[PDB]
């Protein structure tokens, strides 16, 4: 019922005219937004609401069918041209916005789609101008949240000292918010899996996130973050802190955020000798980009160590985890793309069908396909106590809408916390500091393939049974 | 390969021309019978091979392809008419098993379908007269073994005295040993459900045995035992043994029933105030017999306390037990046929999702339509963390074929040992022989309900939670 | 070194003269204190330190043999005589900080020894003229903190919206800081008391604090505040956290203060039906004030139904502790004075020793005469399996010298927080509320008796098994 | 009442004059035998009742207060001069027992105090002659029992088909009795050392038997058994038994000794890899045997491979103890004299301490000085959060005396099984075979010494922390 304005700065940008507007359209389109929602385009380049229909549309999936909801959206939009650095551009942005319908009544959400090298001023010029003081103020910020413990610091720095924690929805654009609530529904409502989410039962937790594509195009861009920066420190840190949390005091977003915090207060700094570093090379039998390896490309400067794949084992070191490995294996240009947790349980204490039983395993997988299922043992059919192998099931705006959706709900679970990202950046600082100090180079393999075979060792190592 | 004899005993009565018969004949026809197996009838009434094929073809189900193999197997049989308790006949049953091929050599094996009154006759002279020297010898004896803790004991003493436990095969008509396997496997191969299967974690067992028909017929048969006798005392407490069991040292017949006798030495005497007897009468609204009551057959005695209907909790006093209701409901002219073992467990320690979880269940029916499966709460698909209760699937000759194969392999673990039936009826006998001395009158239920309500009411007493 | 002030906010009051002078006293005499330490008493009477030394020896307990060193204690003891309302004085009493050996760089410690209801405005002033800009500044702040919910939450607001959680300091006098710091080595550098430390095991905690006088004297104090929130609110629930407290992430003060509140967060508002409340009566036979009620005390208000003895039955409502009974009671003029807490375990589950096992105990006990022992059962010597109860040891200034002694070191973990306090009101305000709205009677008992004997049926109610 | 008959085989053997008229002397003199029992010594040579007394007094230990009772026992004994292997001798001691008050009523307890070697006679000669129609027959049965598999098989069978369990009574003189019982009521009485009684807990069990002598003269008969058959197999087994077995379902002797054999049936064969042997040789630094070593005794064969020590790691694997080592150190010519159960606790799940806490460990000893103490973590006594480790105390014929009594009592808990023995036999009957067979050098070691290096270094390998 509140009047709402969604202002997407820097919407110039790649990730404003392919993923936000998009996301935007499938929101309103699907009825999911509140009915007075303005989206203010605000960005450098001088445009109009009809030059970003012309260069967002090719995106937006449009179907003959629903063209006049296509009017609508856009006459629900408006561009303002500025700099991202002046005080008069902020003070023109937010007459823009008080010269709205109950502009400054309105719920006022900035969604940061401009390079982070400009936050500080960004974050800045936001909160003398373009506050509201009426409605709840509500930025969105995207990664990269800094590179170091350091430099995260002083960027969080900053940004708490002038918006809260209730008005920072740092996003995860691979989270899928569905199976992370089945997760929770599944290992807290259910005595099934509650007793045994612990040491005596779990053997290791893998956190797997596959890609089969290389880094075409942007290459240059991945150069300086790496694999780990890239999808290890914020998405799969944030994968097990689900997987490991304890059970919340409810399900508030403040409630599990705090179990998150402690399950990375009790992980110990990333060892190099836990860790398997991986670049892909061209595959001469491929067909597309397979044939062209991560130094192939003209916008990756000569002789880059930077890794394109990454395992790397981790402890969490509390009563609930102590010596259960925890290994996050990420990785781009692999065999498939694939996100998912796998959680092999030990073997059962005394075998009484001569070593015939195989580890149980629950997989909670999130991409391609998202299913939560269980690989246990049943009895083979027929006439014998011979146990077999089978895989039992227990388990629609898609992640990136519902997670829109969640800054407008308030609903801030599934963004990382200040102190949540401290304590990320605190377990891999030294192993990064480490690697662009010594420049150690990583395993070269081939496109396509499953990653380094190091990383296989690695798991087998720390207590990964593979069939 | 070795010659087998199979001498069914009393092979004029209904027992062997409907359930014995057409059992040899389906393990014949698939094949599943040693090939050098023969079959010998003995009875009182002069008959001969043809007489039993005409007053045994109608309940063979046989069908016009497999007519020819039919020759076979009544080339295969053969009949002695001679007295029960008659030393001159049984000499003439040894030299007619004697007068086959290799008929010294074969392994015998005896189904006594013969009155249990004449039991001890019987055994006696199959002990002087017709044992083989060389082959095994079994014997597979049919319930009712004895009416309380003195007569079993004296049966069984008088068995033990003439054969070995490693020759008495006590049959279960009623046990699948299809999804007994399915239980053994479950709970031994997986540590799913292994540190979940105690007193932490599971409220109450439930096994079930009802029965949609009443007494028809052979009403006054059932009239001297009563349904804890005829299904509790026997099959039911078999189920409670093979649920409760600690994991057996290994898969052998031996350590199994170590087990089964284990959990039986730990349950009590039953009380009268954890029982709850009923017996059905009409169901006037109408049927076939549903509108004939327990007393309504002129083949009951007037004035019967015979229960039809049963709920009593037991209590397996151990570590892994203490405190955890075992209600084993059974009864018949009830409003459906079901087999079952059921597992609710306990509420989930902390409710974060607003008592909207249902306690967890684990469901092993056994018939019809043998399946386990699992109650659990699952995330309701949208967009709150919403908990629905969701029933998730875990899951051939019958189960009598696969019984009667079992005396033939020698797998006694699924029959009822000395020692274990002993425990049974240590368990049951003080209940009857107070109920047949006080002759308490038990609850009158509707032919086709589900019982007293008055067993609902015990459960619920006892801690069983009904949704 | 690092020069030290210590500011007594209100010198010449009875909590000063009596308590905090003869405290700091046996600190500077242990040799405990800072070197450099002032001691500087502010109140509004015109005092100096004759008159100081003149109230404070006869609580001093001093002896001769150290009484040159109590010459150097009050060379190092200073008066300023200020209204606590007057900005001026406060700037007097700044002036004179600085006026000392490294005043300016001095840390400055107050300790806020005057009443509650002058707080608001001490705290002011000290925010604004006291402050050290060089040392820390940290305040001592005395309870009563608010009288509910409301009162509590207003004061603590002022206080953060002034100082910061690391420079406030709410004291507990009734804390030992001894066997608290056994009670988390207890159950947390040990395997033996970590498994069982549940609700598998752990059939109910009792918290105990008896005092065997009543409220001689300073009765009508104590009518405005009853025994909930002098003794149950603030230190009786501090002692729940640290008993049900989870594994903190390490021995820092935050990461324990962060497991406290976690776990008063999952503790349901109070209802009156799991409280008792008793009010002391003239034990006539008697002989002292045993002989005279808390009604016979002139000061208290007549037909004051305040309560001097409670008590009441909590739930952690989490997964360690649900349904896990904490039964909090306190009492004043009891028959002994009495600090502990006492964990009975479950029964065994299957007792094959006849029934003659009690419940395995485990007793911390603070005061008097600090203890950790276990009650279990031993076999008795002889020659036969019978067990036997016994009682088996498991284990210096006093608890406020090192309460004090945290002030100076920082360690704040003994302290409750704001959010703590906050979470600690909202459990007891419901409750309050309606004793104070509804004014029941409680029931009276006997001065030097163990209490109401309603108590003892709440507790064997909720499921103490008293032997 | 009910006159017994103690009939002492091979009176004039060693163990009868050193270890057997002591006992029953120091059982008669407490007043712990039944009133009317008779004791019959029965040797080969032509003795009398004096002759006996004259080599029995100076082992009886006698005092000159208690001399009148003493012929009061010597008016109670008498002598039987008769072969172990004729027929007419055992018809003369049956017909002497019978000439004695009630002599055919009495109960007769056989104590078989002779040559293993004519075991097999005596028994036969027992059941044919000298058994009693009226009261039980009970006999004692010594060690060695055979010396495999075999051997063990062969007598046992003999001596089962004479007799029945309720009959035989093999002897244990190492067997405390005392505390095995304070082990059965420790662990299974009290609810603290239930649920930490398995993998999840204890990282190993250690089972020591050390003697701080060597064999002194009988280093021949010590030569053909070695230290596993003479210690290990039969002892520190049966101590594994106690420590590994499960709650049996009443305090009876059958029942514990079910769980005896149960735990037996899971442990595999040893392996040659999990054994240290030693052998000790004399130390120049000795005094008195301590110079001679087992090869300089003159009646030990020259070349002999026999070990005086051995550490041998089990496992029982089974759902309680899997992967948990077992390790029996047993030893002859050690540095000290001990027999206890120790065990080790897991490393608490997350250090708070700073890697200060140490493994908790339950100490048993048997002898000497009986005592039962755990080692834990209690909070140093200061300032600080720094645990130290505190032994803790949790704790009249002697064991064999108590083992006579239990024969008479009919208490068979701690007496070994047949089928109890023949699991022993099985675990150890490989090993010995390989040992004997390819006769490994076994590591020499100091008299007075802690035992091969080796030993420590295989508990270290299994699992065993020492600090």
């Amino acid at each position: 019922s509140d009047t709402h304005i969604f202002i997407i700065m820097g919407a110039s940008g790649d990730l404003a005219k392919k993923k936000i507007y998009p996301t935007i359209w499938w929101l309103f389109r699907d009825g999911l937004l509140p009915e007075n929602t303005f989206i203010v385009g605000y960005a450098r380049s001088r445009l109009t609401v009809a030059d970003i229909r012309k260069q967002s549309e090719p995106f937006f999936k449009a179907t003959p069918e629903e063209k006049l909801k296509l009017e609508d959206f856009f006459a629900r939009n408006s561009y303002v041209a500025g700099q991202y650095d002046d005080a008069a551009s902020y003070q023109r942005l937010n007459s823009h916005m008080n010269a709205l319908h109950l502009g400054s009544q309105a719920n006022r959400l900035f969604y940061l789609a401009l390079p982070p090298t400009v936050y500080e001023a960004v974050t800045k010029n936001i909160h003398e101008s373009c506050m509201s003081q009426i409605g709840w103020n509500r930025i969105i910020v995207e990664k990269p949240f800094g590179r170091d413990l350091q430099s995260s610091d002083r960027l969080s720095n900053h940004i708490s000292s002038l918006f809260r924690e209730d008005q920072i929805y740092r996003i995860d654009h691979y989270l899928g918010k569905e199976m992370v609530q089945n997760l929770m529904v599944l290992r807290f409502a259910n005595r099934i899996f509650g007793p045994i989410w612990n040491r005596d039962n779990i053997a290791c937790v893998i956190l797997t996130f596959k890609e089969p594509f290389g880094t075409e195009g942007r290459g240059g861009y991945f150069d300086e973050f790496g694999i780990i920066r890239d999808v290890m420190q914020n998405h799969l840190l944030q994968m097990l802190c689900l997987v490991a949390m304890e059970k919340p005091a409810s399900t508030n977003s403040d409630d599990v955020r705090d179990e998150k915090v402690k399950v990375l207060k009790c992980i110990s700094e990333v060892q190099a000798n836990n860790v398997v570093l991986g670049q892909y090379v061209g595959n001469p039998d491929g067909e597309g980009e397979a044939t062209k390896g991560y130094l192939d490309d003209p916008t990756v400067p000569r002789g880059s160590t930077t890794a394109t794949f990454a395992a790397v084992v981790l402890y969490v070191e509390n009563e609930r985890w102590d010596g259960v490995p925890f290994i996050l294996r990420c990785g781009k240009a692999l065999n498939e793309r694939k996100a998912e947790v796998r959680l092999q349980f030990h073997d059962v204490a005394g075998d009484i069908f001569h070593q015939q039983c195989k580890r149980n395993e629950l997989v909670i997988r999130v991409q391609p396909n998202e299913a939560v299922y269980t690989k246990m043992m049943t009895k083979k059919p027929g006439m014998f106590f011979n146990p077999e192998e089978s895989e039992l099931d227990l388990t629609l705006p898609d992640a990136y809408e519902r997670l829109i959706l969640d800054v407008f709900c308030g609903s801030q679970m599934h963004f990382v916390r200040s102190d949540e990202l401290r304590e990320a950046w605190r377990i891999f600082t030294p192993l990064l500091h480490q690697i662009e100090l010594e420049k150690p180079k990583p395993i070269p393999y081939i496109y396509g393939s499953r990653g380094p075979t190091e990383a296989d060792e690695l798991m087998k190592r720390v207590g990964f049974q593979y069939e």
